[PDB]
């Protein structure tokens, strides 16, 4: 069995400044950078509302309370370059997005639970660098990054054809990885609300909407598909 999992740092740029300042632990840090917006907001922050991408102000009115700090790129990058560096030495086919992402495969005895995989990955990474991440599980990108999701924060999940729909099926549109929120509406206009309706609408009411391809492709993802080869 052919397996995909996706790894993903939590609040990476708050945690990695935690080593340098564990004082201000369990408290709302925020950090900000590249006028100066916020490229990291701690879990404590965001129950105020605070959310990367927002302007230092408007985060400062939000939470009056939060302690700031400056971004530290060079630091960020020493941190992610270690962190990268030990799963690749897992010696599964592994491919890195970003800082904080992964994506890595893993052909598996037919019975070995994947669960067993995700458990070293998360005890080599807070072993090694004191950082936490979570681990979402699946058979392909897209789902496994969705699955990612429901394991945040400092957990694992699994999402195949088995519970699939059974976890999605109510849910908008725009849950599934790759589906944005312009898509979102422009399918609540035609009367599609729900992954599972989405899922059964018949081809062509997309395809003459989206273009042939992008169609078939959000069918596919919405019946839980995606792509399939990690290739490090």
């Amino acid at each position: 069995t052919k397996w995909v999992l996706h790894v993903d740092l939590d609040q990476f740029l708050a945690s990695v400044e935690l080593r340098r300042r564990p004082d201000l632990r369990g408290q709302p840090v925020i950090v900000g950078g590249s006028r100066k917006v916020v490229t990291c907001a701690s879990y404590e922050a965001r129950e105020f509302g605070v959310h990367a991408g927002m302007p230092l102000r408007a985060a400062a009115r939000r939470c009056p309370d939060a302690t700031f700090l400056p971004s530290d790129p060079a630091a960020y990058d020493e941190a992610s370059e270690q962190v990268m560096g030990l799963l690749r030495d897992l010696g599964h086919p592994l491919e890195v997005w970003g800082w904080d992402e992964a994506y890595l495969g893993a052909d598996l005895p037919d019975e070995s639970d994947p669960v067993e995989v995700a458990e070293r990955i998360r005890t080599v990474v807070a072993a090694e660098t004191g950082l936490s991440c979570s681990v979402g599980i699946s058979d392909n990108k897209q789902r496994a990054k969705v699955a990612t999701g429901f394991a945040k924060p400092a957990g694992i999940y699994v999402l195949t054809e088995a519970n699939w729909m059974t976890v999605m099926g109510d849910r908008p549109p725009d849950a599934l990885w790759g589906v944005g929120p312009k898509t979102t509406k422009k399918l609540a206009a035609m009367g599609i609300t729900t992954v599972a309706d989405l899922a059964v609408t018949d081809p062509s009411v997309l395809t003459t909407a989206f273009g042939p391809s992008t169609g078939l492709w959000l069918l596919l993802l919405a019946k839980g598909g995606g792509d399939t080869e990690v290739s490090s």
